[PDB]
C-alpha cells in the first residue's frame, strides 16, 4: 500500500487483503483468491467442525488459489485431459479451507447479485481452483460477485461416528455453510449483495447446493438454488447412520485403530494412510457410490432427504434443475467391464447383466432382473449397441435423471419456482469418444464461459451458446427467472412437467423427463426392494 493498485485492497471481518487485477477477454476483473475462513481443520481438529478464522495481521496476499483439500488423485487415464481437468491443480493438504471471490474491475459500486460455486467429485475429490471453475467471464461478461470455496473431502470431510462429539459427521458440509456466513457478513466489502445470495453446483455439489435447501440453519444464507446434474435425494448423496459407522469402523480397522479411542488413533495417521484405504469400504462393487458422504444425522439433516422434500415448505424458494443427456457413460469406463474410453465399447448380454448389478448394487436378484427387463430392447436383446447404451441410461436414470424429476416433482407440488433442462451440446473439444455422447459434467465449462476464452479453441456458435447460458443463469440468480424481461423458459410443474433443451439452437421446451422409465424407479423399485 503506496504504490499498489488502490483497486484491490479490500478489508474483511478477519482483515486486510490484496486481491489481483487479472485477464479476461472483454476486459480486466478483479480476482481474491486464496481467503481463510476457517481455522486449518489439522491435528486435534481432523472430522471435527470448522472453527472461524481468527483475524490475521497486516495484508493477507490473496493473489494466488490455496491448498487443495487432501485427496484420492484419480489415475485411469493418465496425461489424458479427459480426467486430468478434474485433478487437483494445488497442493494436497488438510490446511485447505479457503475461498475465492472475482468481481467485476473496479469494483460494482451497487450491490450485486453473488454467485456461490460448489464443487461435485463424489464428496471425496474437487477443488474450486480447477480451471473449468474460473468465475472471471460471468465476472466480467455478465457483472456478477463470484465466490467458490474448498471443503474437506472424503474422510476428513464425511467419516462419521453419528453421535460422537469428535467425528459427528457433516463436518465437509459444515465447510460449506462457514463459507455461506462469510459472504453474509463480508461481501458486501466487494459491492456484492448480501441479500441477493444463489447458491450452484454440479454433481455432488449440486446434493450440497440440495443439503443447505433441506437444512434450516442454511436457509437464511441464500435465496436461491441451481443443482446441475445433481440432488440431495437418491441412492449416492448420502447414507445412514448405521452404514456411516460401520463405514468409519472398517476403515479405522484397515488403518489399524470406545469412538473416543477410535477416532483419536485415527487422528494419529497420515492423511495419505486415510486416502490410501477409504475406497475399500464401499458394500458392494459399485460404480456412483461414494464410501464418505453426507450422513442422516438428525442433526444437520434432521431426516432422510427423501421425507424431507416429501414434506417441506418450498413457497419462498426458486430452484433451476437440470442434466446432461449422458449422465452415465463417464461411469462405465471406470468399473464396468466391457467399458473403455479406447474402443467402441460393444458390450455383450453377459457384460450388461453383470454391469447392471454393479449400476444397482443395492438390488435384489428380482430388482435386477426388473431393471433388464425394462432396459432390454426385446426386439434386439442381444444387440451391442443397444445393451452399452442402455447400460449408459440404467446408470443415468437411476443416479441423476430420475432423482432429479423426483426433486423438481415434490418441489413444485410444494411451492417452490422450479425451472428445468437437459443439457445436449457436446463440446467440439471434448476428448472422451462419440459413444459417450454429452457426458456428465461438461455443460460446467459452458455455464462458466470458458469458450469465450480464444486460446481455448471452441467454435464461434459455442462461443454465442456459452453467453446465452451464462445469461440464464445469472437471470435467474438476479430475479428467479432464467428468461430475459425468444422462445421462453416456462417453469416445471406436476400437471404439465416442461423443461426445455439447451443447445445450439434456440430453446425447444419439452414435456417429461423420462416420465415412464422414472415412475419405474421411483414409484415401483422401491416397492420391489422390499421383498
Ligand atoms: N472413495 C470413493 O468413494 C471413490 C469412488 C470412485 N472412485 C473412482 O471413480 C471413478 N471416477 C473418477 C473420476 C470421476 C468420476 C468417477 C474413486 C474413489
Ligand atoms: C474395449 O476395451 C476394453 C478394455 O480394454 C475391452 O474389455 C473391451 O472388450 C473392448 N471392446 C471390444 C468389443 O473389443
Ligand atoms: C488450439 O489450436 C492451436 C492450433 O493448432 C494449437 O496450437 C493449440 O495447442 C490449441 N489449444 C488447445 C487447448 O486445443
Amino acid at each position: 500500500e503506496g504504490r499498489e493498485d488502490p483497486q484491490l485492497l479490500v478489508r474483511v471481518r478477519g482483515g486486510q487483503l490484496r486481491g489481483i487485477r487479472l485477464k479476461a477477454p472483454g476486459g480486466p476483473v478483479s480476482a481474491f483468491l486464496g481467503i481463510p475462513f476457517a481455522e486449518p481443520p489439522v491435528g486435534s481438529r481432523r472430522f471435527m467442525p470448522p472453527e472461524p478464522k481468527r483475524p490475521w495481521s497486516g495484508v493477507l496476499d490473496a493473489t494466488t488459489f490455496q491448498n487443495v483439500c487432501y485427496q484420492y488423485v484419480d489415475t485411469l487415464y493418465p496425461g489424458f485431459e479427459g480426467t486430468e481437468m478434474w485433478n487437483p491443480n494445488r497442493e494436497l493438504s488438510e490446511d485447505c479451507l479457503y475461498l475465492n471471490v472475482w468481481t467485476p474491475y473496479p469494483r460494482p459500486a451497487s450491490p450485486t447479485p453473488v454467485l456461490i460455486w460448489i464443487y461435485g467429485g463424489g464428496f471425496y475429490s474437487g477443488a474450486a481452483s480447477l480451471d473449468v471453475y474460473d468465475g472471471r467471464f460471468l465476472a466480467q461478461v455478465e457483472g456478477a460477485v463470484l465466490v467458490s470455496m474448498n471443503y474437506r473431502v472424503g474422510t476428513f470431510g464425511f467419516l462419521a461416528l453419528p453421535g460422537s462429539r469428535e467425528a459427528p459427521g457433516n463436518v465437509g458440509l459444515l465447510d460449506q455453510r462457514l463459507a455461506l456466513q462469510w459472504v453474509q457478513e463480508n461481501i458486501a466489502a466487494f459491492g456484492g449483495d448480501p441479500m441477493s445470495v444463489t447458491l450452484f453446483g454440479e454433481s455432488a455439489g449440486a446434493a450440497s447446493v440440495g443439503m443447505h435447501i433441506l437444512s434450516l440453519p442454511s436457509r437464511s444464507l441464500f435465496h436461491r438454488a441451481v443443482l446441475q446434474s445433481g440432488t440431495p435425494n437418491g441412492p449416492w448423496a448420502t447414507v445412514s447412520a448405521g452404514e456411516a459407522r460401520r463405514r468409519a469402523t472398517l476403515l479405522a480397522r484397515l488403518v489399524g485403530c470406545n469412538d473416543t479411542e477410535l477416532i483419536a488413533c485415527l487422528r494419529t495417521r497420515p492423511a495419505q494412510d486415510l486416502v490410501d484405504h477409504e475406497w475399500h469400504v464401499l458394500p458392494q462393487e459399485s460404480i456412483f457410490r461414494f464410501s464418505f458422504v453426507p450422513v442422516v444425522d438428525g442433526d444437520f439433516l434432521s431426516d432422510t432427504p427423501e421425507a424431507l422434500i416429501n414434506t417441506g415448505d418450498f413457497q419462498d424458494l426458486q430452484v433451476l434443475v437440470g442434466v446432461v443427456k449422458d449422465e452415465g457413460s463417464y461411469f462405465l469406463v471406470y468399473g464396468v467391464p466391457g467399458f473403455s474410453k479406447d474402443n467402441e465399447s460393444l458390450i455383450s448380454r453377459a457384460q450388461f447383466l453383470a454391469g447392471v448389478r454393479i449400476g444397482v448394487p443395492q438390488a435384489s436378484d428380482l430388482a435386477a432382473e426388473a431393471v433388464v427387463l425394462h432396459y432390454t430392447d426385446w426386439l434386439h436383446p442381444e444387440d451391442p449397441t443397444h445393451l452399452r447404451d442402455a447400460m449408459s441410461a440404467v446408470v443415468g436414470d437411476h443416479n441423476v435423471v430420475c432423482p432429479v424429476a423426483q426433486l423438481a416433482g415434490r418441489l413444485a407440488a410444494q411451492g417452490a419456482r422450479v425451472y428445468a433442462y437437459i443439457f445436449e451440446h457436446r463440446a467440439s473439444t471434448l476428448t472422451w469418444p462419440l459413444w459417450m455422447g454429452v457426458p456428465h459434467g461438461y455443460e460446467i465449462e459452458f455455464i462458466f464461459g470458458l469458450p469465450l476464452d480464444p486460446s481455448l479453441n471452441y467454435t464461434t456458435e459455442e462461443r454465442i451458446f456459452a453467453q446465452r447460458l451464462m445469461k440464464y443463469w445469472t437471470n435467474f440468480a438476479r430475479t428467479g427467472d432464467p428468461n430475459d424481461p425468444s422462445p421462453q423458459w416456462p417453469p416445471y410443474t406436476t400437471a404439465a412437467q416442461q423443461y426445455v433443451s439447451l443447445n445450439l439452437k434456440p430453446l425447444e421446451v419439452r414435456r417429461g423427463l423420462r416420465a415412464q422409465t422414472c415412475a419405474f424407479w421411483n414409484r415401483f423399485l422401491p416397492k420391489l426392494l422390499s421383498a
